[PDB]
């Protein structure tokens, strides 16, 4: 499993970027931008406490209150949310279940949020809101399977939910809700491959599932639906390159798919679509640095991508798509750790 | 009082990431053109008939589900709507949601995934009706908010997902209506937003989590007013943009969440403004897009991130101008009909 991020990022309600990581005493610390535009200035990280051993997953309720869920010390699912969008939080809370992966997150188009995560059996298993950005909590209820990478959710262009693991022979398998907003899944089928990262799945612009992962031979891989929403999903295709962590991807303002990984030298690298979300791939291009983690890219207020890295002094770097060259990189300070219940 | 000409369709951009339009016939039917592909400058389907007949002016809105559902007012001044039964694909037959409404029909989705509709009774008050489930029947009964409006209602959601109503009150002054929590029946009293305005209220969501409401003022200009905190007041002073529109504005954000706007002229040709370098940049000069207009200009973004422009033509078709200097004026043929309940 290729180095992992080491942040969990979201856009706020009022356009400023948050990041949530572990701090060198476990808690989770969270950092803001002060102002909703590329180059802002930052609070500053602020702890959450709490005791975690997994990476903090932060989402947004449909109701713009961010909640953070985390692996804890006892082995169950906690989480902590804001009381009103962008306010105070509330204390940890437990979900209970016994976990072994980071959690991951999605939101039914209910506005129910269903929690993912392997469990002490190597299923994968969930729990849900069970009513929109509220409790009570539904039970612990096993999707089955056996998997070997942290579990990644998307919802589908129809709006079903669909998660993506690797599996006991380390080729991607998936499993998909039935129907919106239901507990009904379908059984687990593989989509083959050889992958040596978590995957990550994104929406393209025309609304198909696409999964990045690094392959055998340390390259980019991706595959996708060919249809919204449907099968056949496409063979696995080959980004070249040769990475030395998970890829994080992200959309552009424009709709074109961009990767970023570390490189063989230790730099942040990025791969992007040309021309429009349906043209082909570029070469791959440094944006330099040394980084001791995966990069987390998002898109800012002012429609630019942002990137953050840990770096060798242990502080979370950011780099962002000025144009026509990326900015310089700047520190956000801190000192994170690597808490992936799965590295 | 005078209410600026009405935009002409209803636009959305469909779960799979094409720009459709919906507009009434010489038939009085909907009818609907979709892109054949999510690019700027992509051909059509042609338009296609719904059926129905309608007096008001159509709207689309996309469930949480990608499913889009059209409400219109029927020859028997009742509220209708239509809806696919699978995202883009096939639509049902249209049905009635009873009432008598006097206006266009407002549309907006709750956090919890439940469409609210919202529109004038006989009595001149704002009245509304909702799904029941998220994306799903059966309907609510319809409630009043009370009230005495003289325009079109306008909707928009929050950043902290309560929605909020604006209409033109019987002093010719801006007024508005919010909910007190996120998926609520439970509403505030009206309150004034002062001005004098000679059209329906635009309303948007600002980059930064801010509702931000257009309207044509006494003398034709452009004047907008905006919350000055998120989901929150104090609401700003009006302020100008100068301007002499002959149409209802259509207010938009850019790629970059800068916002623009688009109204005819007093030579009918399409004149536009927008915030330069920033979201939190100061306005433009009014330029022309040239052109000879029949309606108000509808703009939405693309799959590509690029302004897309449409407008009733001298001969009644639906013309397209999109942000490449911008493209051409094309023509989408049709003969299109302004049916809006309130004139
Ligand atoms: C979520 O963090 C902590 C958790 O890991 C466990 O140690 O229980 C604590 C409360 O008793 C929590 O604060
Ligand atoms: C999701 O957590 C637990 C799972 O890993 C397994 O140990 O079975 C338990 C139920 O018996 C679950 O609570
Ligand atoms: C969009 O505006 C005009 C249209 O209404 C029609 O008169 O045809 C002209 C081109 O011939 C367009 O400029
Ligand atoms: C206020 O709503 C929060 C909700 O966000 C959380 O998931 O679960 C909490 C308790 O289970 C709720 O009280
Ligand atoms: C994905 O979960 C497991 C997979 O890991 C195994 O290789 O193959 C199994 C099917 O026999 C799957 O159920
Ligand atoms: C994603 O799995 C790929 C496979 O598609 C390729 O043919 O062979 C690769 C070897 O690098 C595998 O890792
Ligand atoms: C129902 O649609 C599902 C789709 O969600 C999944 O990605 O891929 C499946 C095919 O492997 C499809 O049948
Ligand atoms: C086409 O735009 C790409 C951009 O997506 C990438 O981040 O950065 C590249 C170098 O600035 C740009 O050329
Ligand atoms: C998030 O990084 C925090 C830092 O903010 C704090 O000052 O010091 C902590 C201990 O070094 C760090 O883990
Ligand atoms: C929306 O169009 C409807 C039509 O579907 C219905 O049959 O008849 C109505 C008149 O009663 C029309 O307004
Ligand atoms: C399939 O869901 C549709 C819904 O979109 C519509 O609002 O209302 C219809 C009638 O209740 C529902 O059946
Ligand atoms: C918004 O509805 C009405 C408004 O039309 C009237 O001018 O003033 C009333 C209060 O005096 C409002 O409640
Ligand atoms: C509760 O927040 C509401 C806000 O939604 C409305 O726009 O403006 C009101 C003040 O006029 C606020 O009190
Ligand atoms: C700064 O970008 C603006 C754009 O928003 C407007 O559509 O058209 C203007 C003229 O092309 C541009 O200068
Ligand atoms: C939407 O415009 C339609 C057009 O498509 C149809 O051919 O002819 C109808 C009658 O002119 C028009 O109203
Ligand atoms: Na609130
Ligand atoms: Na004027």
């Amino acid at each position: 499993i290729a180095l992992s991020e080491i942040v969990s990022v979201v856009n706020t309600s009022d356009g400023r970027i948050e990041v949530f990581g572990v701090g060198t005493d476990n808690a989770v610390w969270h950092n803001r931008q002060t102002a909703p535009h590329s180059g802002s200035s930052w609070t500053g990280w602020i702890s959450l406490n709490g005791k975690v051993t997994s990476k903090p997953v932060v989402y947004i309720n449909t109701d713009g209150r961010l909640e953070v869920f985390a692996r804890g010390t006892d082995n169950a699912l906690w989480h902590i949310w804001q009381t009103a969008t962008n306010a105070g939080w509330s204390n940890w809370q437990s979900l209970g279940g016994t976990i072994t992966s980071n959690p991951a997150v999605y939101v039914n188009t209910d506005g129910r949020i269903d929690v993912f995560a392997r469990g002490t059996d190597n299923a994968l298993w969930h729990i849900s809101q069970t009513a929109a950005h509220s409790g009570p909590w539904s039970s612990w209820q096993s999707l089955n399977g056996v998997i070997t990478s942290n579990p990644a959710v998307h919802i589908n262009s129809d709006g079903r939910l669909e998660v993506f693991a690797r599996g006991t022979d380390n080729a991607l398998w998936h499993i998909w809700q039935t129907a919106p907003d239901s507990n009904q899944w379908s059984g687990w089928d593989s989509l083959g491959g050889v992958i040596t990262s978590d995957p990550v799945v994104i929406g393209t612009a025309d609304g198909r599932l696409e999964v990045f992962a690094r392959g055998s031979n340390n390259a980019l891989y991706h595959i996708w639906q060919t249809v919204p929403h449907g099968g056949p999903w496409s063979n696995w295709a080959s980004l070249n390159g040769v990475i030395t962590s998970a890829p994080a991807v992200v959309k552009n303002s424009d709709g074109r798919l961009e990767v970023f990984a570390r490189g063989t030298n230790n730099a942040l690298y990025h791969i992007w679509q040309t021309v429009s979300h349906s043209g082909p791939w570029s070469n791959w291009a440094t944006l330099n640095g040394t980084i001791t983690s995966a990069p987390t890219a998002v898109e800012d207020a002012d429609g630019r991508l942002e990137v953050f890295a840990r770096g060798t002094d242990n502080a979370l770097w950011n780099i962002w798509q000025a144009t026509p060259s990326w900015s310089a990189w700047v520190s956000l300070k801190g000192s994170l750790i690597d808490a992936s219940a799965i590295k």
